[PDB]
């Protein structure tokens, strides 16, 4: 009756239900799914995914105007569905490079993200051609030029602002001095420099400016006034260095935090109209200190996988504990834990979780999904409703796991990575086995 | 000034070379980098076994001491354990895997969890283990039809919510403890699982399970819950006769024996906090007309914690600006979240100090942090670091041997970082780094 609804703008785009009332992704019983690949399990909806490429790179006007943020979720599955839809691909470590470049992935679409690149990583990211890097620090620089140098090449080149912005959900915080590891003050100063040891050096050219100010970002307020402090550097630059050399300053890069549903209430504009508007700030303030708007680039990971996958897992305990004289919360413990989303425990996220094997006529209860690890805050949604006769056997499905979760997976109380599946018009398809003992022992010497 | 190593914080063979590079088990840590890499884990190992032993002294017995396994677990601290006469808790099927690879004694395994398999029961009455620990009726039922199966008489002990939370030098007593584990005494749910085992052929109770916090300095909690939990006892010689509630011999008052993380940090020596606990299971268990049940304490981050160190190295020093006045100094490194969740996930705070060499610039407020794409990305949130702190030093972190390395994730794609171990002269490696073939190795 009410939790028999699963919002459009949460669960992933090709979603239905059965005859029988089992819930089915890109036709596929999720029943089916279980029996066949194990539990706990991950079920991402491949023709979701590109879809929100597509759509995504036409709202920014290009594939390359939207490079996939790694860091949300990667393997050589998805950054091959990465490459043929066109975007690029920001990585972040020295290995999540290797596996871009395992996928063959084309150098030239990569940027190099992180707050602290080893001469490894770089010397390894000029060698392949990543073509943008993304650089951070003052030592940085200092180290980028030399290895570029070294290599025969200029390395193109954005700095990474601290604007003083941070935007989550409907609001966002101004701040005098940004406190945090990432990226040059402009307020302070640092940026400016950064800007000037760039042009000056042989080996790099400089070629934009980076800023990432939050995530789940459902409003535009906090991207305006931080692309108005970007852009303002931009006016600095024209100052010193004059409007023709600053035009070389091609990219603002907007950075990530475009939002999705996690729960039904979550309401982030459709993604056209934000970027229509993000485009049109660029515009007026680009125009209003004397340049030519440059091109706008955005860094979602969440927004592109994220919707499309879902966590499948099978209940095994039910326990109805005593909170009041009066009331009782309904435990419902379960195949995995923070194992495989640690994103409640650690972020405090709000996830919409439901019965999906079979459909209840039971009245709804309050309840706890929880997990099976040693620990009490092992809890994956802390506060849902329930069908009162739920019950070990039964199947329930958590719904925007695809992004930040397998990605921060562990393997606490020794339990494994599950499984994750790929599914598209019918055809089921494993893209990443589960873990076994000899995965967990794998480690171990003599 | 930050040279101070202070001596309740760091592992306990921990010293200082002529040349003043911080060493242990006689190994400067310079050393062990140059080797082994960085990020690396470095455990003390006699330090782990010197808190073997003083645990055990403590409280009578290795046998009333059970190591935590899911503060760190592998084939090769196992083995510790076995050879210093401890049991081991395990909680997923998982862990009694490598228990089991290691061949750990399975009558001195316990086993825990709120939402044991099938499966899991199975696996572990098939081994031998010995104790389970029941959380639900739905277990207990499970378990009754698997031990029969067996033609086994499997020991038991249930875990109790008593209303109890324990956090350092205090705690929080609640009408209804609103959490995952245990039945709860008040609502009388606990009797009724102690009905319920007493009515099987194939279950037989021996005790009572409660834990109630983690980093506790005080007995003040442990008085409490103790009381709270031998009250059951009393409810169920109202029922059964003091004559077979003496067979319930166990009271098990779970972990939470606290470390120090910084050097402010004062948990009580244990051999103190246990004559202690064990005069008020005796005090409380009499004032009820029954024997004193044994002592059981289930530790372990008070085990493994202090005697293993993550060595770093620097790769970026960022002055930041926090005031107009101000300015705090990042220190980033070759690890992070990915090896040391602890402070992004619970808050926790560590102590951390140069280690490569002895600094005579004066202390700057400072952020250790790690290398991944997340603002949040913190190793240590605020410290102080030598002025002329500079990429190439080498930093210890001070208590990561519990929970650090079991949390560790692949976070950006970082692997595992390599687990050592030192002992007398000696460097050994245990837990080996992960490559981008580990990385790709579940890729079909």
């Amino acid at each position: 009756n009410e939790l028999l609804h699963l919002a459009p703008n949460v669960w992933p785009r090709n979603t239905t239900r059965d005859e029988v009332g089992v819930v089915c992704i890109a036709g596929i019983p999720l029943t089916q799914l279980a029996q066949e690949y194990g539990t706990p399990l991950f079920v991402i909806d491949e023709d979701d995914f590109r879809s929100r490429c597509r759509e995504t790179a036409a709202a920014f006007g290009s594939g390359a105007n939207v490079h996939y943020a790694a860091k949300a979720f990667l393997c050589s599955e998805v950054a091959r569905w990465i490459s043929e839809e066109g975007l690029c691909l920001d990585v972040c470590t020295g290995g999540e490079l290797a596996v871009a470049l395992h996928a063959s992935f084309p150098p030239e679409r990569i940027t190099l993200h992180g707050n602290n690149k080893s001469v490894s990583e770089l010397t390894a990211a000029v060698k392949a051609g990543v073509g943008h890097i993304v650089v951070d620090s003052m030592t940085e620089i200092e180290r980028l030029d030399a290895i570029a140098g070294e290599a025969g090449i200029v390395q193109d080149v954005l700095v990474r602002l601290t604007v003083g912005v941070e935007a989550h959900t409907h609001e966002f915080i101004s701040t005098a001095h940004e406190d945090q590891k990432f990226g040059l003050s402009v307020a302070s100063g640092a940026a400016m420099a950064a800007v000037r040891r760039v042009f000056a050096t042989d080996h790099l050219r400089l070629v934009g400016l980076h800023s990432h100010i939050g995530s789940q970002i459902f409003d535009v307020d906090g991207f305006e006034l931080a692309a108005h402090r970007v852009i303002g550097l931009l006016r600095d630059v024209v100052g010193e260095f004059g409007p023709e050399k600053t035009a070389q300053i091609a990219t603002v890069d907007l950075g990530g935090g475009l939002g999705i549903s996690y729960l039904p209430s979550d309401d982030p504009p459709p993604i056209a109209e934000l970027a229509a508007k993000l485009g049109t700030i660029v515009s007026d303030e680009s125009t209003a200190v004397g340049l030519p708007t440059p091109k706008l680039v955005v860094e979602p990971g969440r927004a592109i996988a994220g919707p499309g996958t879902i966590t499948l897992y099978e209940v095994g305990t039910v326990k109805d504990v005593d909170v009041s004289a009066t009331a009782h919360r309904r435990y419902v413990s379960v195949d995995g834990g923070m194992s495989d989303n640690i994103r409640t425990a650690l972020y405090g996220a709000q996830y919409d979780v439901r019965l999906v094997s079979r459909v209840s006529d039971a009245p709804p209860v309050p309840a706890r999904l929880v997990g099976k690890h040693c620990e009490s805050g092992d809890i994956i949604v802390r506060d849902t409703w329930v069908p009162d006769d739920i019950r070990p056997g039964d199947l329930v499905a958590v719904a925007a796991t695809g992004a930040y979760c397998y990605s921060l997976s562990s393997r606490y109380n020794m339990v494994g990575r599950p499984a994750v599946v790929a599914v598209h018009a019918g055809n089921a398809r494993l893209v990443l086995r589960r873990e076994t003992v000899d995965d967990l022992l794998s480690l171990e010497v003599r």
